[PDB]
């Protein structure tokens, strides 16, 4: 099926998935200089407090990080959303080089993994239905680059042994995902999509300005990874990115000046 291959890569995702081609997919560029202040623009509110960690699981694209969503726990309000989203799964993506990985790029730059923490309108009752909105879903990314450690990622880094391949999950109680945000909650915002099949057009894109820094050792162990199942020839999980979309007819809107 689909995946990040030269056989069943981005450039062939349409054929199953149409939408691929659509008006408003992610990611896309930042260009920094053409986005603009928003002074309505409320700042982000992230309450991680709370929050329930569950399982960490290998799908064959990237690892997710899963959370009990059954109850307001963790979530991500104000900036620009009207409402309640709830923490669902954090994930990555990453290169097989420091210089690339990221699917945002800011003026062109490609940072080595970009972070997503994927949250889903409460108003519509289960990220199934939220899915198939145009408001569904707020996913708030986060760079990482290669510099010193996050020791708020060592956590998910030693685990990753454990879920080296497809299908495999681990027990991933009480993490608190609080230990990987940066400083900073200034951020560039635009209406888009899912960076992966199925590509729906249902979210509201939160990019963070402030990168992360993580170590060369850390995301080395990301690269261990396999996007094979148990028992397949091995094919290292690395560049599981999707390239920068045409940005049409939208507009990226700053919170900062
Ligand atoms: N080599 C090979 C064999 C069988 C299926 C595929 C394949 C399957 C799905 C897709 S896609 N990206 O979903 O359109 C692209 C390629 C590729
Ligand atoms: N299979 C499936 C079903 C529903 C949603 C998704 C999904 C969710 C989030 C993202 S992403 N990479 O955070 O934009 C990409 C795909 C994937
Ligand atoms: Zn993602």
């Amino acid at each position: 099926h689909w995946g990040y291959g030269k056989h069943n890569g981005p450039e062939h995702w349409h054929k199953d998935f149409p939408i691929a081609k659509g008006e408003r997919q992610s990611p896309v560029d930042i260009d920094t200089h053409t986005a603009k202040y928003d002074p309505s623009l409320k700042p982000l509110s992230v309450s991680y407090d709370q929050a329930t960690s569950l399982r960490i699981l290998n799908n064959g694209h990237a690892f997710n990080v899963e959370f009990d969503d059954s109850q307001d726990k963790a979530v991500l309000k104000g900036g620009p959303l009207d409402g309640t989203y709830r923490l669902i799964q954090f994930h990555f993506h990453w290169g097989s080089l420091d210089g690339q990985g990221s699917e945002h790029t800011v003026d062109k730059k490609k940072y080595a993994a970009e972070l997503h923490l994927v949250h889903w309108n409460t108003k519509y009752g289960d990220f199934g239905k939220a899915v198939q909105q145009p408001d569904g879903l707020a996913v708030l990314g986060i760079f990482l680059k290669v510099g010193s450690a996050k020791p708020g990622l060592q956590k998910v880094v030693d685990v990753l042994d454990s879920i080296k391949t497809k299908g495999k999950s681990a027990d991933f109680t009480n993490f608190d995902p609080r230990g990987l945000l940066p400083e900073s909650l200034d951020y560039w915002t635009y209406p888009g999509s899912l960076t992966t099949p199925p590509l729906l057009e249902c979210v509201t894109w939160i990019v963070l300005k402030e990168p992360i820094s993580v170590s060369s050792e850390q995301v080395l162990k990301f690269r261990k990874l396999n996007f094979n199942g148990e028992g397949e020839p091995e094919e290292l999980m690395v560049d599981n990115w999707r390239p920068a979309q045409p940005l049409k007819n939208r507009q990226i809107k700053a919170s900062f000046k």
